[PDB]
């Protein structure tokens, strides 16, 4: 159906502006703590402690499937990037740090985001 194809359109940009809000977030992490899958060879009791790991790159495989229907779904992952390391992680360590500094800068871009998403539909 034409209605079909309109909403995919719509998919398509939505997209298109998490990819750009992605790559914001990701500069606000330039030691790349938070790039790739915690490994499970170095870290085997990881999946102990946390449920549901995430990270950019497993991020960047969902966004370009369009496996996002708003933006809601990739804040939650975004989230589950900061909420995942300060458990794990103690305070005092630069893992916990890089988080929260990720966590600040980020809440800046995902504000505008935002208002975009909403002021474009």
């Amino acid at each position: 159906s034409m209605e079909q194809v309109a909403m995919e359109l719509r998919l398509t940009e939505l997209t298109r502006l998490l990819r750009s809000v992605l790559d914001q977030l990701q500069d606000k992490d330039p030691a790349r703590i938070f790039a790739q899958p915690v490994s499970l060879k170095e870290v085997p009791d990881y999946l102990d402690h946390i449920k549901h790991p995430m990270d950019f790159a497993t991020m960047r495989k969902r966004l370009e499937a369009q496996g996002y229907k708003n933006l809601h779904e990739f804040e939650e992952d975004f989230d589950l990037i900061i909420d995942n390391c300060m458990k794990y992680n103690a305070r005092d360590t630069v893992f916990y740090r890089a988080a929260v500094r990720l966590r600040d800068q980020g809440g800046v871009v995902l504000r505008q985001a935002r208002r975009e998403v909403d002021s474009i539909g």
